[PDB]
């Protein structure tokens, strides 16, 4: 199908929900999204696909996919572009609309002076593996020995009133 | 102690630990921020606690910061809204304050106003000191529990993508 990249805007809210979801407890709501996305500093960036309507999904929607994205720091590497999420609808595959969302991430990434693009790939997942090693990849938590923590929210509140 | 937002006159400090933290990982030659970069970006891409001390704690040659955390905002399509602790480090000779633990309790209060569900950071793995501080206040690992591998890809790999 015909297709379209373009920033996500506010009005997009409800169709990144509905696109997290596929891709998917997610209990984020079109409300969180819109306050965090499109408020004076935005937490999150998006590049969405959309298509005409001859190619809606059968639901109507015209949104197939999107790149959710931000912007952080490592003070050994450089500012780098964080990719959160990429996902496009099945049916919508095939017709070069990843390839043209991961050209305008790379693109986006050389406005920044980014000097690096990270995201984070399952260990067990070799097909999403080998995808992102042939644009070069690189598994980093690996090679050099790094390795994701986490602290939920019960225990922040009770550093944060101790 | 105290522990403080940072300032463009703490620029200087901060740069230092940073290098302190580096060497500590193995990679203080890595290092590319300089304390004009840190003044650029830091008032932002990032923000920076400090630990000050009063002066009759300063160090030896004068330093009044005795350690950092850097950190920023990110964001989880599931949950919403996370802190991201980038770095932190305490100077060796101030290690038994209680400095490192105000720091987290800082960190908690703004991930607590921002209403951030979770605050994620890197660990080396062979960092037991590091490993067990998070662990003792809940920490759990991801790279275990949910399988999760760091992935880069470096900038002339983008530059491919973009002019394709």
């Amino acid at each position: 199908a015909k297709f379209v990249i373009r920033p996500a805007t506010a009005a997009d809210c409800s169709d990144i929900l509905r696109l997290i979801k596929e891709l998917a407890q997610v209990i984020l709501t079109e409300k969180d999204l819109l306050e965090d996305g499109f408020g004076e500093h935005p937490f999150y960036h998006c590049l969405v696909a959309e298509v005409p309507k001859e190619h809606w999904t059968p639901e109507g929607h015209s949104i197939v996919g999107f790149a959710m994205y931000y912007f952080t720091y490592d003070p050994w590497i450089g500012k780098l572009l964080y990719l959160e999420d990429f996902f496009v609808m099945s049916d919508y595959r095939g017709f070069g609309i990843g390839s043209e969302i991961l050209k305008n991430l790379s693109q986006v990434a050389m406005r920044c002076r980014c000097s690096s693009m990270h995201f984070l790939v399952a260990e067990w997942n070799e097909p999403s593996i080998n995808f992102y090693k042939r644009r070069g990849a690189s598994d980093l938590s690996s090679e050099e020995g790094w390795r994701l923590f986490k602290i939920d929210k019960e225990y922040l509140l009770k550093m944060a009133t101790e």
